């Protein structure tokens, strides 16, 4: 149902984690089509927070839907007004973001003082993961399957500190078999 | 010098500009390799929203190096410990990043009240012009030349608003000329 990259998303938020840094939660956003991960730390599961974040994200691509909980932060009469501004549509349903996100909750929560540090290479390490249901990695099917990617070691991802490959043995062995 | 996307970063704030929605300054990021710019509307050029706005990019890939001018944002020793841990090399030192900024300026001072709103389409049209220079637009750079398109139309680029088709026209008529 969604046609290209960037053409739906499937946003929520998690937590409230522990804070870290003043930060309390994660915007989660998934491209439809590739399932790429995008994760927008915030401190308030608000409507003002999530368009800053979207105004980020839709500097790349302005989607044609949104999927979302019913939440207070998507139902609000300012949310409509922007989508409704941006031609966005949206869209809600209360699967498989389930699974994901309780997942990303436990390792946040076991980080809890650091998780905001250690949030660009959990994106990262899930975007750069096989998925057994795709056959490629969400990064492969977003910048090419051929391209040459950031990574010399593509093994390791260029993780050095001994936390961050804690962190990166962990996703890829429970991301998806659990 | 550049091999791969996300090896050098060439990073500058722009501002202070006329203040809406709350921001008073734009950090400007561009990929050595592609030309793909990232705009991160800010509150001030201090450190603090650097790493806040990197944290972010960084999400994507690590760069290797960040290239950028000795400010202060860019030279506290906390920015310098921030780069450190995950092993990225600062470079403090040209004019096609500069020609850019004062035509991004003069792009976002024109619409004192509007910008901050208009920021992710100035990205949008930056990102998706053909360069003379890369024979290229920098999003096909980053995503593939072969890369999905982030729009139907090459012309309007799925826009409609009166602002977004002036500086979608400013933006193709003045980038490279």
């Amino acid at each position: 149902r969604p046609q290209k990259p960037f053409d739906k998303f499937f946003m929520d938020y998690i937590g409230p984690l522990p804070p870290s840094q003043g930060y309390l939660y994660v915007l989660v956003v998934v491209d439809g089509m590739t399932g790429f991960t995008w994760l927008y730390p915030t401190k308030a599961p608000s409507t003002s927070a999530t368009v800053k974040s979207l105004n980020v994200l839709t500097s790349i691509a302005i989607p044609r839907v949104i999927h979302s909980d019913q939440g207070a932060a998507f139902t609000s009469s300012t949310f409509a007004e922007w989508a409704k501004e941006r031609g966005i549509h949206l869209e809600f349903s209360t699967r498989k973001n389930s699974d994901m996100k309780r997942l990303l909750t436990k390792l946040l929560v076991g980080r809890p003082t650091k998780w905001y540090d250690l949030l660009p290479v959990v994106q990262l390490a899930m975007n750069n993961t096989y998925s057994p249901v795709l056959k490629y990695t969400p990064h492969q099917l977003l910048f090419g399957i051929d391209s040459n990617t950031p990574f010399a070691n593509q093994d390791t991802l260029d993780l050095t500190r001994e936390e961050e490959l804690s962190l990166l043995q962990e996703i890829r062995t429970s991301l998806y078999h659990p």
